[PDB]
């Protein structure tokens, strides 16, 4: 099968950000993984925002009409997807924010059961192709185990809805995962490769303001001139999940559309002290703000790393170019893995500064993605429009 193009539409960016799902080049994609979903501790997987998700009426919304219907970013991507046949859409749950709130549902088989039918209810009521997990992160080997059999719980749940419908389509079951040594190391990643569809590889957030140098935040391999600005490397995730048993073409490549700050910096590798502004937080920055006015950009195409640096103001941000996505290309190819994977969809540019575009280019184009049609069909909606594949 060809390359995935995986990217993350996340719940709030249609507030300061202004990005709505309408606005996503859904020709450049395959996957589009929406975050994210909260869990109570009864397992039961819920919507962080229900303006956002369901109730919000766009352009194209009846207020009144006929029917208990779905709205908001919901019905958005439900558009995305009778539009654009190849894309497939996930329900996303967890994130660094709702983790803390895994572990006590997951330890049970009752926490589990309602972990797995609501997120199926979810997926069946709102349209969605699947579902993803990222649980950040199982700290022990309980919750590891924990995380094995939750995911059969989802893996079953879904299997046991599609054969409810066997003229209808299979669904997916994804998970964000750790390019940490320290974190995928307690997991049982070989194990958990059964029930899965594909990984999203966060190989991303290496560096920033937890550190004390300036380190380089996604980059691919080792420096070994500097080793002290590069203290991970995608690579090193990528080959340790092979040696664990996960198949290559299933592990799909995530990449950044923002880049983290260093204040008071020499450069690469030195000591910084703050990490300055954000785009919309402290020490992040859409790439679509870089470059910022008096830095230089240097691109290390050898380890596939870029960052821009202010020597005035003293100030490092660690981003990919275009250069650099393509080099990132080049090793999904390379190494036949299952493809590129962003977050989040908002902070990329457009057109030939697209850091998405380059990277579905350099896997040879859209015609070299994995073509898997779509499920238009959800029978056992709750919400008639949805249920009726939305009329007008
Ligand atoms: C609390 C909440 O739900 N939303 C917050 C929001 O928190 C976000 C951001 O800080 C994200 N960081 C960004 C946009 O750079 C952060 O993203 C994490 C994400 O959880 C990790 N998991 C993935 N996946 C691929 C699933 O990617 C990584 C990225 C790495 O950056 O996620 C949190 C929620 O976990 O912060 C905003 C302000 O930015 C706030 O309004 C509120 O909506």
């Amino acid at each position: 099968g060809g390359f995935r193009s995986v990217v993350y539409f996340v719940n709030w960016a249609i507030y300061g950000r202004g990005h709505n799902p309408q606005d996503l080049k859904a020709d450049q994609f395959t996957h589009i993984l929406y975050a994210f979903a909260n869990i109570r501790p009864s397992g039961e997987v819920y919507l962080s925002d229900t303006w956002a998700d369901t109730d919000k009426h766009y352009p194209g919304d009846k207020w009144d009409e006929p029917g208990n219907n779905v709205y908001g970013c919901i019905k958005q991507m439900y558009l995305l997807k009778k539009n654009n046949r190849n894309l497939k859409t996930l329900l996303s749950i967890g994130g660094w924010t709702y983790s803390p709130n895994f572990k006590t549902p997951a330890s049970t088989e009752e926490g589990r059961k309602k972990f797995a039918d609501t997120s199926l209810k979810l997926m069946k009521d709102l349209g969605f192709d699947g579902i993803d997990i990222d649980w950040e992160y199982p700290e022990d080997e309980k919750q590891a185990n924990d995380f094995v059999l939750l995911l059969k719980a989802c893996r079953e749940a879904l299997d046991a809805y599609s054969a409810k419908h066997p003229n209808g389509k299979k669904f997916l079951l994804t998970i964000a995962s750790p390019a940490g040594p320290q974190n995928y190391n307690k997991l049982k990643l070989a194990e958990m490769d059964k029930y899965l569809d594909f990984w999203n590889l966060m190989a991303y957030d290496f560096s920033g303001s937890w550190d004390k140098v300036s380190g380089h935040m996604s980059n691919v391999f080792p420096s070994t001139t500097k080793p002290e600005s590069t203290p991970f490397s995608s690579d090193k995730a990528v080959k340790d999940y092979i040696k664990a048993g996960v198949p290559a073409n299933k592990i799909v490549l995530g990449m950044p559309l923002y880049g983290r700050a260093f204040a008071s910096t020499d450069g690469i590798g030195t000591s910084f002290n703050g990490v300055g502004g954000g785009s919309w937080e402290n020490g992040v920055w859409d790439y679509k703000d870089m470059p910022q006015q008096g830095a230089q950009v240097t691109e290390l195409e050898d380890i596939a790393a870029s960052y821009s640096y202010d020597k005035n103001k003293r100030y490092l941000i660690s981003y990919d170019t275009v250069k650099i996505a393509g080099k990132k290309a080049e090793y999904i190819t390379k190494n036949g893995m299952g493809g590129g994977m962003w977050w989040e969809s908002s902070s990329d540019k457009t057109g030939n500064e697209s850091l998405v575009g380059t990277v579905v280019n350099g896997l040879g184009g859209t015609g070299k993605l994995e073509q898997r049609e779509n499920e238009l069909s959800y029978p056992e909606s709750v919400y008639d429009n949805l249920k009726n594949g939305m009329p007008s």
